[PDB]
């Protein structure tokens, strides 16, 4: 039995999301998707700042090569942001791209490095809806050249991403389809191919929408069930099979990443934001951030960003 301890030191966010744990440092980043602040959190110092900005954020991922640097989403903007990790504002902004100039009710969601650096992610409608809503998402990725390409299309809501410690296959989130799929995934080309879905919440009575996800060391998945209060652990080996479920205090878990001095510790981001339609009455819907510790398996370190 996992122990899932809630982290009193952080409060409750709108709609906490994106974690990121970076090693060296042994810190925490997230954002909170709706209220325009990235966070920071030093578990073995217990230290906690947070940082404004002004558009609707989505992730938080360090450059490669230049501490104090972050690449993160603002709106449809890729930026990097120059922040000190302390103060309330960034000491700079450069926009290195807009990835979709002419679709003005589009944002961008949920995005990751792949093992090689390379910054993936999509896009979504800002009124995006579930289970059913306006489809107007893509999945791009960001070259070292800071031009974009794009991969899929018809994406709901652009959600997690992962790849294979083999780099032969990349597992993506679009959570209006309620399923985890895979695709082969080259390397070489950074071309993706053979859709396929992996695991389908439907086929196995989980209710509530997949999020984000993540990767360990035995290439099992762990996917944030939003609406479903819980962590699921799914295999890559065989479609459709469900390993182990952890119940997670808050309804609307969002995301998950390993973290800790050796990596055997999940990082559970959650919503406060009460919606139309919940399936959980307000009094449960907080948006905690989460420990998960036992679950006898390790993760990786998150990548940094190469650019
Ligand atoms: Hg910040
Ligand atoms: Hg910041
Ligand atoms: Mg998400």
């Amino acid at each position: 039995g996992p122990v899932v301890e809630k982290i009193a030191e952080l409060g409750k966010y709108t709609v906490g999301e994106g974690p990121h744990w970076d090693h060296e440092t042994q810190t925490l980043y997230f954002v909170d998707t709706v209220e325009k602040t990235f966070h920071k959190y030093v578990p073995s110092q217990k230290k906690y700042t947070f940082c404004k900005v002004d558009k609707l954020v989505s992730f938080i991922i360090p450059l490669a090569g230049s501490p104090g640097r972050f690449v993160v989403s603002l709106e449809r903007e890729i930026a990097i942001l120059t922040w000190d990790g302390v103060s309330a504002a960034p000491t700079s902004i450069e926009a290195i791209v807009n990835v979709e100039p002419h679709i003005k009710n589009n944002r961008l969601n949920d995005g990751k490095a792949d093992p090689l650096g390379n910054l993936w992610t999509g896009t979504m409608a800002i009124d995006a809806g579930l289970p059913i809503g306006p489809v107007t998402g893509s999945l791009y990725h960001l070259g070292a050249d800071k031009k974009v390409k794009m991969h899929e299309s018809n994406i709901a809501i652009a959600n997690g991403l992962a790849w294979s410690n083999d780099l032969k296959k990349m597992y993506y989130i679009d959570s209006g389809k309620r399923r985890v799929d895979e695709y082969d995934y080259d390397a070489s080309t950074l071309s993706i191919s053979n859709q396929r879905p992996l695991f389908t919440f439907e086929k196995h009575e989980v209710p509530g929408y997949p999020d984000g996800q993540t990767i360990d060391e035995e290439g099992n998945l762990w996917v944030a069930v939003f609406q479903g209060q819980r962590i699921i652990k799914i295999s890559t080996q065989q479609p459709e099979v469900l390993l182990d479920t952890v119940k997670i205090p808050d309804p609307q878990v969002t995301s998950v990443a390993f973290g800790g001095p050796n990596l055997d510790e999940l990082y559970v981001t959650s919503a406060g934001l009460q919606l139309d339609d919940s399936s959980f009455d307000k009094s449960l819907v907080n948006g905690h951030v989460y420990r998960v510790t036992g679950l006898g398996v390790k993760g990786f370190a998150g990548v940094k960003v190469k650019l």
